[PDB]
């Protein structure tokens, strides 16, 4: 209960949205340009802009000098391999779509080829770049692509495949919010589309799922009561709570910016923590605007257990373990609870620093 703190780090947080807001405008007339540019090419025909990620979910706080943007390409009948016994990792193929199809220049076998893929995305992006001081594109630390806009922001390009079928088996048991939203919502947004990045397991040629479409319409359809957040009887504390969460670990990997132990940790982390926190406290008044103080509390014991259990599952796929000893070691989760805790312990000394 530091909510009186709270609000006032909120409030300074509110002064970056007009820089946020100037900046996503150079990102986006940059976007618009490539993606013409995209949809010219045979291969990338069904290409689209995917409006998802923080600054679309009104939880972007922080660097206006830093965006995310993912590209999306409708992709037909495909056929998905698990790799392994990753539940998130998979190969792509066609259910019997060999020839007349452009995305077949990039197969390797059966199999689509992510690096193949990627490569001319990235050529493609190159060349219209040079074509055109105020767009350049950074060399290769591997995202498909980042870009520098006006020598000031950096974008970071992400491309995905769209697939209309429905949800690989390893999400059955995701997406708890039955009881928070409801049956009906969950079963409506089972029925949209998933997507697939390219991601190395393990461990090349695989692609991870994403469901950043369906994390966006929750955050911005977020309460039990369909008029949550739309009345003053009303406002909720569960944007604030994820604003603040995101805060907190930004503003931590800053801190220790010269240690390598925070390096792991994203804000993915943070927003699949609260979703989780969001089922587990499912009723609009759990989240009374009053209570911020206690509901930024419960989010960070949550984050915490998380941590010290070494278990943060995916909220989409529950046997996918985002803090497994593979991704994260025991040493960097220890560091980072003892942080937090410290923090925690101090009314957070980091919110003003
Ligand atoms: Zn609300």
């Amino acid at each position: 209960m530091g909510a009186s703190k709270l609000r006032a780090v909120l409030e300074k947080l509110k002064l970056s949205r007009d820089d946020i807001s100037t900046a996503a405008g150079m990102v986006k007339g940059v976007v618009d340009h490539l993606l013409l540019r995209l949809k010219c090419d045979s291969a990338f025909r069904g290409v689209g802009l995917l409006n998802t990620g923080s600054y679309y979910e009104h939880v972007k706080i922080s660097a206006p000098n830093e965006f995310d943007v993912m590209f999306k390409l409708e992709v037909p009948r495909i056929q998905l391999e698990e790799y392994s016994n990753t539940r998130a990792y998979y190969f792509v193929k066609f259910k019997r779509n060999p020839k007349e199809n452009p995305l077949s220049q990039f197969l390797e076998g059966e199999i689509l080829s992510a690096s193949k893929m990627l490569s001319k995305f990235r050529k493609i992006i190159k060349e219209e770049i040079n074509d055109i001081t105020d767009v350049i594109m950074k060399r290769k630390r591997g995202p498909a692509v980042t870009l520098l806009i006006s020598e000031k922001i950096s974008v970071d390009i992400t491309l995905a495949l769209e697939s209309k079928s429905s949800w690989p088996a390893s999400t059955q048991e995701g997406l708890r919010i039955q009881n928070w939203l409801s049956a009906k919502v969950r079963k409506q947004l089972r029925l949209k589309p998933f997507y697939l990045v390219p991601k190395h397991a393990k461990q090349e040629e695989t692609w991870r799922l994403s469901f950043s479409h369906i994390e966006k319409e929750i955050l911005n359809n977020h309460g039990k009561s369909k008029t949550c957040c739309e009345n003053k009887e009303e406002k909720c504390c569960r944007k604030d709570c994820l604003k603040l969460m995101k805060y907190l670990l930004e503003q931590l990997k800053e801190r220790f910016k010269d240690k390598k132990h925070l390096d792991k940790f994203s804000s993915y982390h943070v927003k699949t923590a609260f979703f989780h926190v969001c089922t587990q406290n499912p009723q609009d008044s759990q989240w009374d605007r009053k209570d911020l103080g206690l509901c930024f509390d419960n989010c960070v014991t949550y984050f915490l257990q998380c941590l010290r259990t070494e278990k943060l599952e995916n909220y989409f796929i529950p046997e996918f373990n985002l803090f497994s000893s593979n991704l994260i070691d025991k040493r960097s989760k220890e560091f980072l609870t003892k942080q937090i805790e410290y923090e925690r312990n101090n009314e957070f000394p980091v919110f003003d620093e």
